[PDB]
């Protein structure tokens, strides 16, 4: 039985995004967030519940890519030297998932947290959105799997982590955009500079088993992988439009939704589906 | 479907653990082993020998624990709080796994390391070990698993950090105690002090589950698990019998080995099974 030699490269990037993850380790008690209170409480009842309604989204997402997507997929793999930067990538999704409850502490009280927690555990598109997903991961409750499962799962991790995620990132950003929930933004993006190297290597472990599968087994990946794209953003304009109608962002969000599933289909070696369009522009100050 | 809700405990323990696990962070970039070329070139061939093929073997420990013991067990809890300790564990596996190629870098060849990993992959004993293991855990790749099966995986994981590891600790141990290969020994000693919290939590969740249990269920894996010990301890006796015989070395390794089994029985809230006997004073200098 084989043990992880690092002094014989199994490939070429697992090394690099090792070092690169380990650089970029973080907890959350490296930023407080009370200072965040003093806009919080300036925001209007609609955008203090889309706020904490998205986090509790990302956070649902989180869980279930640390506790599913990640071992699942690492489980699969040959290489030894992917599996362990799949096994640290899966630990920071529980530090993120954590980060989450750590904003919640500064902007809620422990009874409106927990109604969130509720109203995310019971939301119909979440769990619709959610189930999607882990279908992919849970069909490797198995001993044997083909490449094809193997590569859709990689396929719908990178659409979590490179796609799914953006519908509730813009938020923090297009706050932190503007000066507001500054310190929770720069926990967010921590996230993102995390899950953006994720869903980059992800898609390369992807495109290496493509590249193994039979003309006839590439083609039906490529149609499952075009129809679940378009399964997830048909529930993400319903998601969309639910969390942030009252606010009246719902276009903006649709935009950097459709710029992210882009970057997705980047990600596995496929050309964008969606119109190229600039980023809002506050987003991309909250991202600076 | 549940997202992780850090606000309301699971339990009375998972939040002390990820606290723990977090402020144990170490990467094995923070200890430069060039210093024991010095003591390295003091032993003899036949000790440089025990000393790489023990490393191989913890190696393979390592990597089968953070490649399928932490991903399986992990899938299956049910709680939020206790998967989000278990990944993280998985990960530092991994950080594990890489700090002993860090030390094969230092004191071998590329050829040579490259001879010990051939070697540990071909090894009958710790083969039959880690098959004994990882059979456990493969136990666990299908979509619903039984309660018996869970416990089983928790009590072989408590075996491989308790218990399995320390014919392979010892020696760094026993030559950092005598001030050879100090760096090395930092190294060990850092991988020991995360083990030892390993297997406390995983013997935590196993109690819980052993709780749990119909009677009927409680006295078959009783038994499996004192079984399992006893097939653990007769290739341990093989195997430090094969590496430490030609420096001189069994019984005080066996010694070891009987101590550290007794922790694992403990950690699983189990009677020792073995006399009791103080550490050799060689090793426990070398953990101080
Ligand atoms: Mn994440
Ligand atoms: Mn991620
Ligand atoms: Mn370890
Ligand atoms: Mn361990």
């Amino acid at each position: 039985m084989r043990a992880v030699n690092w002094n014989k490269k199994e490939d070429d990037f697992s090394l690099m995004f090792w070092k690169q993850n380990i650089a970029q380790f973080w907890t959350e008690e490296e930023i407080a967030v009370s200072s965040d209170k003093n806009t919080w409480v300036q925001l209007s009842k609609e955008e203090q519940i889309a706020y904490k309604r998205v986090l509790g989204g990302l956070t649902l997402l989180d869980t279930k890519q640390g506790g599913e997507g990640m071992p699942l997929v690492l489980v699969h793999l040959e290489n030894l030297q992917a599996k362990s930067v799949l096994a640290f990538m899966g630990a920071m999704e529980e530090v993120h998932a954590k980060s989450y409850s750590h904003i919640f502490t500064t902007l809620a009280t422990e009874e409106e947290i927990d109604e969130i927690f509720d109203w995310v555990d019971t939301h119909p598109l979440l769990e619709k959105k959610a189930g999607i997903i882990t279908s992919y991961y849970r069909r490797l409750l198995k001993p044997e799997v083909t490449k094809k499962e193997l590569y859709m799962a990689m396929v719908a991790s990178v659409f979590l982590e490179s796609y799914l995620f953006y519908s509730g990132f813009f938020y923090p950003l297009y706050l932190a955009g503007q000066g507001k929930l500054t310190a929770s933004g720069e926990i967010i993006n921590l996230i993102i500079r995390d899950e953006s190297i994720h869903g980059v290597f992800v898609g390369i472990l992807a495109q290496q088993i493509f590249a193994e599968l039979s003309a006839e087994d590439q083609q039906e990946v490529q149609k499952e992988t075009q129809e679940l794209l378009m399964e997830l953003y048909e529930i993400e304009m319903a998601y969309t439009e639910e969390i942030y109608t009252s606010i009246g962002l719902v276009e903006d969000v649709n935009r950097f939704v459709r710029y992210n599933a882009n970057k997705g289909l980047m990600n596995l070696g496929l050309e964008p589906k969606f119109e190229e369009e600039e980023i809002n522009p506050i987003v991309l100050n909250g991202l600076r």
